[PDB]
């Protein structure tokens, strides 16, 4: 592989990473309190889940996958339609909400094996709609359905959160998850794989994030790495460092990667919920006391944004500068 991509010795991925047995997989067809109950704990413990029996349609989640890997088999010509200046575009602020192909990496500065398509989906307009790919032709009538449906579930799972944490249902339904960034992830095939990173260790910056997978490749921080097991009709569910800061730390962010394969390509589906750039972040007033005061002063979310985006010393460089007590 090109010197561009190789990560740094202690980034590097081990070769036989074992599958998290202990990853929880949540029935959201189950009892009201029994969802409310386990999904709170495996937000407490270990801030990454998998949803079953969701209500978005296996279908839906089936054309999505299909419209998204025909969207990375487009020839160059197409894709140079989505490359500001003939190149991908970075994640940097200002994020826009218009469809662009992004390059992603840290600066030993390298770069992420990882094509990524990323749009803005929420409020869904004419507007925003008529900003995404033109091909191939099914891709807007799909995707838009898409968004509407795991928008849906999101603050489904949202309002669970509510209930656990004592928090008024639609606490979330607000600034704080008014941002939708739809990210369609290609890992083509790696020559070298012990050198590479599909993605960096990291957390969502954002709320929370659905994430669509069929094969594998996402591992989760528990110095232990583990594999999440594919479960292609499943929602794995991570919880941002904004969640983790809101909740004053009850809850656990996912600190996830993505592995490259020497043989096959691999395309997931992101849905990143959050606020506003606009928003300030700080620990939900309504569960702070003497017992439980705040880990966390008031921050800009566009400030949090810039330094989440940029430093990557540790994993959570984003709230570092924001700690209290
Ligand atoms: C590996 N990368 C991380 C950083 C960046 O994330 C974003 O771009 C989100 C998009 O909402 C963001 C969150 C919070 C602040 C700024 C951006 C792109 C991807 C994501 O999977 C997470
Ligand atoms: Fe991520
Ligand atoms: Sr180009
Ligand atoms: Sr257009």
């Amino acid at each position: 592989v090109s010197e561009s991509f190789v990560a740094p010795l202690e980034k590097r991925a081990e070769n036989d990473v074992p599958l998290g047995n202990d990853v929880p997989i949540i029935d959201l067809q189950q009892d009201h309190l029994v969802v409310v109950q386990q999904i709170t704990k495996a937000c407490q413990d270990f801030g990454l889940f998998q949803v079953i029996n969701h209500g978005l349609p296996e279908k839906l989640m089936a054309e999505t996958m299909d419209v998204c890997k025909e969207f990375f088999a487009l020839p160059a010509e197409e894709k140079e339609k989505l490359q500001p200046k003939g190149e991908p575009a970075k994640f940097e602020l200002p994020l826009e909400q218009k469809a662009k192909l992004y390059v992603e990496g840290e600066q030993e500065a390298f770069l992420y094996w990882k094509d990524t398509l990323a749009h803005g989906c929420h409020p869904l307009d004419e507007e925003l709609v008529n900003s995404w790919p033109e091909k191939p032709a099914t891709y807007r009538e799909v995707v838009a359905k898409y968004s509407v449906e795991v928008r849906k579930l999101t603050m489904r799972i949202l309002d669970y959160i509510c209930e656990g944490l004592g928090l008024k249902l639609g606490y979330f339904d607000n600034e704080l998850s008014q941002i939708q960034m739809m990210l369609t992830n290609y890992y083509p095939p790696c020559p070298d794989p012990s050198s590479t990173l599909g993605s960096g260790g990291h957390y969502d910056g954002n709320l929370i994030t659905l994430l669509q997978q069929n094969l594998p490749g996402l591992q989760q921080l528990i110095a232990k790495w583990i594999a999440v097991e594919p479960i292609p009709t499943a929602f794995v569910v991570n919880l941002g460092l904004t969640l983790k800061v809101i909740t004053n730390e009850k809850f656990e962010g996912s600190i996830h990667r993505v592995v490259t394969n020497p043989t096959r390509d691999r395309v997931s589906i992101a849905t990143l919920i959050g606020p506003d750039y606009s928003c300030t972040i700080e620990p939900a007033k309504e569960l702070l006391s003497q017992d439980n005061p705040p880990l966390y002063k008031p921050y800009s979310y566009a400030e949090f944004g810039e330094i989440y985006l940029s430093d990557k010393s540790d994993y959570d460089a984003g709230v570092k500068p924001y700690k209290i007590n």
